[PDB]
């Protein structure tokens, strides 16, 4: 109840006051919603689990980010009465300023979706179908609403950062691909050590 209340209240503030919360509305801020994730995935590389990431910039600029860690969990979640990747979910930055954004967690044996438009889940959680590996990926569409000046990402702005984060976390795979033109697709994969 009052849980769920405090979620739509905090996409109501995000929406509101974006720069507040990503710095800025502008090319960077866009670019800020793609760290935001891969900043997540890293933090499960960290601790232990993953250590592949990809990076995909699709047609019509969705982001799909992926990586090899544990899933993020699915069960009931004690104070929300929700699945634990709802609650994390509907608490994102990068969702609440997504038009569309599209969650598939690999864990337990299953594959769960959902999907929200603007933070709001559209259905919920399911299985979708099965697997034999963990992790998690994060597809994202970032909202012109919000994005107001551009919602087109700059690959040579994500390649210097990836490279960066692939140097400072020393292990990780970090892979960027371009798909927007499928006549010519570029891919960067960074691994120190
Ligand atoms: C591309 C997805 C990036 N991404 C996010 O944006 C947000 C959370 C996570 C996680 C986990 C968090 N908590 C975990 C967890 C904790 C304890 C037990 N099992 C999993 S996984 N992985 N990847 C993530
Ligand atoms: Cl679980
Ligand atoms: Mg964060
Ligand atoms: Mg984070
Ligand atoms: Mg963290
Ligand atoms: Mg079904």
């Amino acid at each position: 109840g009052a849980g769920q209340i405090q979620v739509l209240e905090g996409l109501e503030a995000v929406r509101k006051r974006p720069g507040m919360y990503i710095g800025s509305t502008s090319e960077r801020g866009l670019h800020h919603l793609v760290w935001e994730i891969v900043d997540n995935s890293i933090d499960e590389a960290l601790a232990g689990y993953a250590n592949q990431i990809e990076v995909v910039i699709e047609k019509d600029n969705w982001i799909k980010v992926t990586d090899n860690g544990r899933g993020i969990p699915v069960d009931i979640q004690e104070k929300m009465g929700r699945p634990a990747v709802e609650v994390i979910l509907t608490s994102s930055v990068v969702n609440a300023l997504s038009q569309d954004l599209e969650v598939y967690v690999h864990r337990n044996e299953t594959i769960y979706h959902q999907a929200y438009k603007k933070g709001v889940p559209q259905f919920d959680l399911k299985e979708v179908g099965t697997t034999d590996k963990t992790g998690t990926v994060i597809r994202f569409k970032a909202d012109g609403e919000i994005f107001t000046e551009t919602t087109v990402y700059n690959y040579e702005t994500l390649q210097q950062r990836i490279r960066e984060l692939a140097f400072l976390n020393k292990g990780i795979q970090i892979t960027l691909r371009d798909e927007r033109d499928e006549e010519n697709v570029r891919e960067d994969s960074y691994h120190y050590e």
